């Protein structure tokens, strides 16, 4: 059954049940990638049924929107899938992810955490799939590169089908990777816990840069929904 | 540049282009593994821009489609993609592929084969893309399914990149397979000559079946279009 749904359809974001992080990350600064943007309540908008970000440039300052639901809604295990259109242009970083609950006790990346979209500007036709855990996190090995040549084309489809013995990622309906490890230690598996969503746009740093094309700002990363089934 | 397309628009087939293979399969009887139907003239049309194959139960005796374009229309690499709508149920073995040039002088597997549309019925929501080769054929070890649980609704797209260095499978665009092998003897890789196509719908037989649910007759295989570029 479809348990909970975010439409994006309010005239503005619901913080009831998403949270904005913002600024620098200090003391995490960069954001843990040293990245360019500082997170702002002013870079979104709610149009047309959309959740659109929009990464700027003015002066040498860089500007986005991160927001998660940490602690507002939070979900163990179902088929969770996003349909979204991407930016694009070197130095661009989109994501739809997830982090484990227990975050605040436990840290990162002992915690866990689900990369569902994931796109870097500066390698067009690729999206990722990946997991951070104890195990492997940062430089991960649980990942998949997929290419898609049509990625940038219109809104695509990006899910999981989450359980308590694997993990399926999916695009466009398609199975593109999977993790089921059969030797289930917290440090390899921490995804038998509550986790909750991250939506957010990075702007250079050691993964989506460190290049960025200042040429491609404006850019708008647009999220029409989250479904979440159980 | 696309340099050839079947749009399937015309009247009829155009046997210009296209053969129709007939009967039971002799010498290949049973089409090599004990499949149920004759090949006919009588079970396609040229409907709305698609040829649609039909699969029929008439009596104890099942008919179906087989159609190539050996000697006729015959490629060597290229980005070759399909549009194309499942037939469906228990039994059903429709096909979109190709085989070696040299099949009359080497035969198979020596010519090697392509497997780009493979779905059998008795397997909902899985597709299977594959090689077959002197090296590895029959119970072939170069293969992948892929799992798309839309793939019974509407038409998709199903497609290979091939070179010189590689073959590349896709479904909607989506990269699903890859087979690249480094020792290119012309029994791992027979694929430095033309191929041509295959359009095809089996019954039962010991791959498709051997079960057959015969409610699900009449059941119809519907392709939209080849394209061919290089």
């Amino acid at each position: 059954k479809l348990v909970w749904e975010e439409h994006f359809n309010g005239k503005e974001l619901d913080t009831k049940n998403w949270n904005f992080e913002l600024g620098d990350g200090c003391p995490n600064c960069g954001w843990g990638n040293s990245e360019r943007q500082l997170y702002t309540k002013t870079n979104h908008k709610m149009e047309n049924g959309k959740l659109v970000i929009t990464a700027k440039k003015e002066g040498t300052q860089y500007t986005s929107t991160r927001i998660t639901t940490q602690g507002k809604k939070e979900f163990q295990y179902g088929y969770i899938e996003a349909r979204a259109k991407l930016p694009v242009g070197k130095g661009i970083w989109p994501a739809f992810w997830m982090l484990g609950s227990n975050i605040k006790t436990v840290g990162w990346p002992q915690c866990g955490e689900i990369d569902i979209l994931e796109y870097v500007g500066k390698e067009p036709h690729m999206v990722f799939t990946s997991l951070h855990t104890t195990a492997s996190h940062g430089n991960t090995i649980n990942t998949k590169r997929t290419r898609i040549d049509t990625i940038e084309q219109g809104f695509h489809l990006y899910a999981i089908d989450w359980t308590k013995d694997k993990m399926d990622f999916f695009v466009d309906n398609i199975l593109v990777y999977t993790f089921n490890p059969t030797d289930k230690t917290e440090a390899i598996w921490p995804y038998d816990q509550p986790f909750y969503f991250i939506i957010n746009m990075a702007i250079g740093g050691n993964f989506g840069g460190p290049e960025v094309d200042d040429a491609i700002f404006p850019q708008d990363f647009s999220i029409d929904y989250i479904k979440v089934y159980q």
